[PDB]
């Protein structure tokens, strides 16, 4: 038995809690916790991304962003959630509106939670840019303007930054490496790998190696469309992982 | 990507919210909604029932009961959740302690939310009684004393009570009909069906008919261990149904 008809779903339940805290104009631990739960259960889980978008999660995100402009952990959690949505190629058309693109581009300059909001926003836009110039449609602002802002953001992040993010797999990022359609997307992805193997080598060097990252990084150095700063980062990641493989190998 | 390494589950995330509200000493809309969510997602989902028990659900239940003695909707939601746990035979041993049995038995006299708390407690005990007397172990109160309070609670409910509960299927209640181990469990189940077809026939008459309840109620009319008032109610259920 239960109180009412129907079966409640995890995503929609968290969104109902969000709705209530927004009405109360209170971004407390319940608010931030619910968005973190959404971020967590959309990790590698496209069906939960659909449920978020289909129960009007985008309006809840925009309204929360407007009402709580200085709640830094909230912004991180929301943009991490949207990073998971943006990984799903068939859901990206719903992100291609002037309203949404303008917000993601603005957040590239955010200083909230260190670099996490600018990074997560830059990831959302990296998957979008991956789709190519003709995917922009009638979106404003100019694709070039957003692309220039993405470069600026990435180069501004301390490569040794401590992080509030976890990856179980690098495959969504690795898919951004073997292409010349969007070098800025390739650059964000290489930076993301370089930061994580630099600061957390024991956590992420094995992941990157196991998932085939080494030949993908070598292919970056070979392609004529990759920028020199990207090639240089790629060489450093390769160097770090090869040392790590030697240091961690059981040669007995 | 995500903040932490682990994977968050629905049941455990609701219990975390409940634990925070207990610390805050606040039983507000979110506290009650979280328990309603648990009640909802444990409906015929024994995996979610086990997850509730494995992550300290029974302690959080007791803590909430003691901290918020007049929150009637909270008590209803908590006991409905426990009613779903009690439907899972493998899990019922965890409810067989003097601490829990005494709570369920005391709650038979609760007047919280009309009859819902007393009804949900009686349902918990009905599935427990169904397992028979050797499953009681040596818990106190005595099995027979709890039985008498169950009979008295069912008798005290108005048959035309409007209800704050919903059933998608009657199968766990129907399983209490064809047995002689616990006539009081059979009596609770028949009352449950009688109230619902009396008050909400358009919803529950077709459900009861579809799931084969009519032969089961005819079986009760002719069953040697069924008490006389159980057979009477069964006849009336068949009446409301064959008229529908």
């Amino acid at each position: 038995g239960k109180l009412h008809v129907g079966k409640m779903g995890f995503v929609v339940t968290m969104l109902k809690l969000i709705q209530k805290k927004l009405l109360d104009k209170t971004c407390d631990q319940v608010m931030e916790f619910s968005w973190s739960a959404l971020w967590n259960i959309t990790d590698e889980t496209p069906d939960n991304c659909e449920m978020f978008l289909n129960f009007n999660g985008m309006k809840l995100f925009l309204d929360c962003l407007k009402e709580f402009p200085e709640k830094q952990e909230l912004h991180r959690n929301m943009l991490g959630l949207l990073g998971n949505v943006a990984e799903v190629k068939e859901l990206r058309p719903q992100l291609m509106t002037s309203q949404f693109i303008s917000v993601f581009s603005n957040l590239l300059e955010s200083k909230a939670d260190g670099i996490e909001v600018s990074y997560n926003a830059c990831g959302v836009l990296s998957h979008i840019m991956f789709d190519g110039p003709e995917a922009w449609g009638v979106c404003e602002p100019q694709r070039e303007e957003v692309e220039e802002r993405m470069w600026a953001a990435i180069q501004s992040w301390d490569i040794n930054s401590r992080r509030n993010i976890n990856y179980r797999s690098f495959e969504p990022i690795l898919r951004l490496l073997p292409q010349g359609i969007s070098p800025v997307s390739q650059h964000w992805a290489t930076w993301a790998l370089y930061n994580l193997v630099s600061v957390y080598p024991d956590k992420y060097c094995p992941l990157l190696i196991k998932e085939g990252g080494m030949p993908l990084l070598r292919d970056i150095i070979k392609m004529a469309t990759a920028r020199q700063e990207t090639k240089e980062m790629a060489r450093k990641v390769i160097e770090h992982c090869s040392n790590f493989k030697e240091e961690n190998m059981d040669t007995s």
